[PDB]
């Protein structure tokens, strides 16, 4: 079947792989974007399936690094990858 991709494959995409870590669970979330995309929109559909507010989430890596919603797609992979994590903020600022 030709257009029949049950994952979303433009061409040039980044995969970014977020789970739970604050959490017990951990819910794995594969987003499929271009770098064009920010991580602000990446974040949101990230937290969407963690059912949490992404305006007051952070996203750590698995290493231990705070990533903020502010970089663009290319740049997030570029630096780390597929490895993050969604973790809600406590205080202004995580």
């Amino acid at each position: 079947m030709s257009g029949g991709t049950a994952a979303t494959t433009a061409g040039s995409k980044v995969t970014f792989k977020i789970t739970l870590t604050s959490d017990p669970k951990l819910p794995f979330k594969v987003l499929s974007v271009p770098e064009s995309t920010p991580f602000t929109a990446v974040l949101k559909f990230a937290a969407e399936e963690f059912k949490v507010p992404a305006a007051t989430s952070a996203i750590i890596t698995n290493d231990g690094v705070g990533v903020n919603p502010a970089q663009p797609a290319g740049n997030i992979f570029l630096k780390h990858g597929s490895e993050l994590r969604l973790i809600p903020r406590d205080r202004v600022g995580h």
